[PDB]
């Protein structure tokens, strides 16, 4: 059971690619092919249009990230930079992050606030790091990824960057003596992945695919009960197949309940449970919720708010965002 609490023409007569909540869940800032970033906050009983950056980027805005601080958003464009925002009062552009050579598809912080991860067209993944004076550098090119890449998300705790490509496959970074290597490349889609989210615990991350399954993979550290076998590892441990009739865009994992979101070409939402009597080595997921024609047209991104559980903000090709209650 998902209710709409309202819906809003977020970026008109254009596509809405993304969204993202602050970490206060107080905002949402929205992103989409008419090159603007509007972030949106209660007013009344409704959600309006509280600030609109733009004159940062020349063609569409794919994706936004806000810093763990909520004080930064960061902007993926298709000019092939990510500008870097801080919240004063009120929006500035402070820094545009150049090196790409293609358009760039999306961006993450870390949770230490201290990086971000950016990737591109171009097939390579770019870690930057933040300094003192808010300077940004490239800190790492991570180009074992051999096609387009579509997202980036840090762990909800380490700094431990994962990526999803139309390679098919998904990847995990992390630093190991002074430099960043890829620790795991994680095959089993069929298709592009479009989209990766982690679990509550930080154990596990669902990934999003065009061949319309969502797989979970789980991470094993050296000396696990499982005896999966360590040179961490990471494992499919499901895969919910057979619930999606077109791609499946972006998908949320709820950081607050465990819920799992998922954005489709179908139009519709859908949220699924894992099983709470279901053995954690092979869970199982039911189906809690299918929104059919949730939006007018495909479904690219659902996003839930990080302090009011069920909360969910989806947005569409259609150029609408809108907001639902998820009653489980």
């Amino acid at each position: 059971s998902l209710v709409l609490l309202g819906r809003v023409p977020a970026h008109p007569d254009s596509r809405c690619w993304f969204l993202a909540w602050n970490p206060a869940g107080t905002l949402l800032a929205s992103c989409g092919g008419d090159r603007r970033i509007r972030i949106w906050g209660t007013e009344g009983d409704s959600w309006i249009c509280k600030s609109v950056l733009s004159e940062g980027h020349q063609r569409t805005v794919r994706k936004v990230a806000w810093s763990p601080c909520g004080n930064y958003l960061a902007s993926a464009s298709f000019d092939a930079t990510t500008c870097i925002w801080k919240k004063n009062q009120d929006f500035e552009c402070v820094t545009t992050l150049e090196g790409h050579e293609n358009e760039v598809k999306s961006v993450a912080w870390a949770p230490s606030g201290n990086l971000l991860a950016t990737c591109s067209r171009d097939k390579s993944v770019w870690v930057w790091e933040v300094d003192e004076e808010d300077e940004y550098e490239c800190v790492s090119v991570l180009n074992s990824h051999t096609q387009d890449v579509k997202h980036v998300v840090w762990h909800p705790s380490q700094e431990l960057l994962a990526s999803a490509s139309y390679d098919d496959t998904v990847k995990l970074y992390r630093e190991e003596e002074d430099d960043w290597v890829c620790c795991a490349t994680l095959e089993g889609h069929e298709s592009t992945v479009w989209s990766l989210a982690f679990d509550p615990s930080g154990q596990r991350l669902a990934s999003c695919s065009d061949d319309r399954t969502v797989r979970i993979w789980r991470q094993y550290l050296p000396g696990n009960e499982q005896g999966v076998a360590c040179s961490p590892s990471w494992k499919c441990i499901c895969t919910l197949s057979g619930f999606h009739s077109r791609t499946i865009y972006d998908i949320a994992w709820c950081q607050l309940t465990g819920a799992l979101a998922t954005a489709c070409g179908d139009d519709a939402i859908r949220v699924f449970q894992e099983d709470p009597n279901s053995d954690p080595q092979q869970p199982t997921f039911s189906l809690t919720a299918h929104l059919h024609q949730a939006h007018s047209q495909d479904v690219n991104c659902v996003a839930w708010n990080p302090k009011e559980p069920g909360l969910l903000a989806s947005c569409s090709d259609d150029g609408e965002v809108a907001f639902w209650k998820y009653q489980r």
